[PDB]
């Protein structure tokens, strides 16, 4: 299958040929969304979403499909980003398995997979492609565009690109290009996948595949992006309660073990090197011929308002490049709440500790109501 | 070649029967050492150094080999760890790869390597043998003790063992048993070996074997013994200078330079071990157990300590050096504790001896 599509699944096709920004063009491709609530009359209460690497459309649960959303505990009734005042539109990012184009589909002209044949992944495609779904769906400005991680990243090749469709955004642990170190963790991570003799160079197809790396690939990620401080408390040196060669043996590493089995199982290896490559490719100040590099960009977006958060323990995105999108926001007129979380769960933070997220989110998104 | 001996190595032959903690015993095996500085007539200077994961012997350069040592800064005339005043014993601890036995090095009884037949190693032994080398070059008790890293565990341990063979303790980034994160890293370090085709469970022979896998493990252990912080503002997003999905950032080409120095000089089922006995190490455990870690360091005779740790050390936090000092100084040695402000994090005590220089060459002053 090597695609993971939510069973409510909706779809837009993207008309004809699809350019790229590194060249090459799709056709036959499509992004499938979700929505959360209510449109209104005058459409003027959407809120786009646009996902961290490993997520799909299906950001919270609905009737059609009870299961809990990758955002359950932010997006829904009374929720932080209330679905009784917002219609909330999630989407696939172009590249990834879970419903929207990717290597894993099927390319016309041959009737098999892409592949490597997939054309090389953008940041500003994906943004492209969700900009498209947004105007398909019948709305030409957002009330607010949320992007958290890589959808950081997505969200502000948005607002450069389309800048009037969104009258705000909010910011979640992003960054407008990545620094060294979450360079490379990633290029780690897509070398556990490359180095899985399983890969046949992005023909493993129906076999098990280089399911080894993707394990890996998990565990890393996992590990960085909570603080070492956090792992220490929670797990302590307790061994694994079930009780043949250097196995595992403490908790923690069952743990670890655990999730990376989860992903593993629900995600194509070929589409995350796209996308984890994309993370590494962008970079909001390289183009267009404005001038002023990043903090340039940023000031010529037209937002209204903006949020803007951080966790003070990430260490894939730290804070600092969180401050440095609300300060640029900001030099352009935008009206910007920064807030840096003190949370021990570094870059899962905005996953993991809505407790803390969710409040900040709430508070803005009742100022722009 | 499967071990990496350093030219100018001694030894010290270990007793037949050398017993290993969780099983097992040592036949034909021995402990591979250097020397810096002369002992005196009295034979009350000498200090003993055990080693990270990774070091050897070679602790600095000498005639026999002017190659630079892996604390060539910190050992020498004049310098922090004086050997115009000491005589500096560095010892490659057991189970590693550079002189000293391990599953590199052949087995008396079958004439070939011991590979994965080596018997499961803990810190504990690496003690003993360290206890043994000291005792047979006719040294009765050490002016000072030195650990750093893997060998702060392996010095606690002697000094709980053999109380009687250290005056001081010096422990640079140590810790009393390792940290669930510190377990993790490892246990990821040691499945990029043992997942390289070219591992074999553990019966490669010449050439490459499971290369990849060893540079890998090098790659994720510098991404950690260093803040992330410090990574970003060293390479920025600049390119590789020289000309699907490979390698493209600066910061890749730098990591893949220095694992591979690592690769070449290194035997994976050494790594293997040694990596394993970091995790399963824990002070509580000895004496009985009484009071756990910090009843064992309270039991402990030194008289005098300098205990220093990174303050972004993340593989043996700070706390785990304060842990330490509290620890011999609730038992009534005489203990300096020193929270090193550096960006270099677990290496620090390796590359940033502007601070840690000075501390050490003033603790020993005293102890002189």
């Amino acid at each position: 299958m090597r695609e993971f599509i939510p069973p409510a699944s909706r779809f837009i096709e993207l008309p004809d040929g699809f350019a790229m920004r590194r060249g090459g063009a799709l056709y036959g491709a499509r992004i499938a969304y979700e929505t959360f609530g209510s449109l209104n009359a005058a459409r003027d209460n959407a809120v786009l979403v646009l996902t961290a690497l490993s997520g799909d459309a299906h950001a919270a649960s609905r009737p059609d499909d009870p299961t809990p959303g990758w955002w359950e505990a932010m997006v829904g009734p009374g929720k932080p980003v209330d679905t009784d005042l917002w219609h909330v539109i999630c989407v696939n990012s172009l590249g990834s398995c879970k419903g929207s184009t990717g290597p894993a589909s099927t390319d016309p002209r041959t009737g098999e997979p892409y592949r490597l044949s997939f054309p090389e992944l953008s940041i500003e495609d994906i943004a492209d492609a969700a900009a498209h779904t947004v105007r398909a769906l019948g709305i030409s400005r957002l009330a607010c565009v949320v992007g958290a991680s890589m959808g950081g990243m997505s969200a502000l090749a948005l607002l450069a690109r389309h800048p009037e469709l969104a009258r705000t955004h909010i910011s979640l642990s992003g960054a407008v290009h990545a620094l060294p170190f979450s360079i490379a963790v990633r290029s780690l991570q897509r070398e556990a996948i490359r180095s899985d003799p399983g890969w046949l160079q992005g023909h493993y197809d129906e076999g098990e595949g280089p399911r080894r790396g993707m394990l890996t690939a998990r565990k890393l990620g996992m590990m960085t992006y909570r603080s070492a401080q956090e792992w220490d408390c929670r797990f302590g040196r307790t061994r694994i309660g079930e009780r043949g060669r250097f196995g595992p043996e403490f908790e923690v590493e069952s743990y670890l073990d655990f999730h990376a089995q989860r992903f593993a199982d629900r995600f194509d290896p070929n589409s995350y090197l796209y996308l984890s490559h994309a993370m590494d490719q962008f970079d909001l100040g390289d183009g267009g011929g404005g001038g002023g590099g990043a903090p340039g960009a940023l000031s010529r977006m037209r937002v209204e308002r903006a949020l803007v958060m951080g966790a003070r323990t990430d260490i894939l995105f730290p804070l600092s490049q969180q401050q440095e999108i609300a300060d640029g926001l900001s030099a352009g007129g935008a009206d910007v709440s920064f807030l840096p979380v003190d949370t021990p769960a570094g870059h899962d933070a905005f996953l993991v500790d809505i407790e803390r997220f969710g409040p900040p989110v709430a508070k803005f998104l009742a100022i722009v109501a």
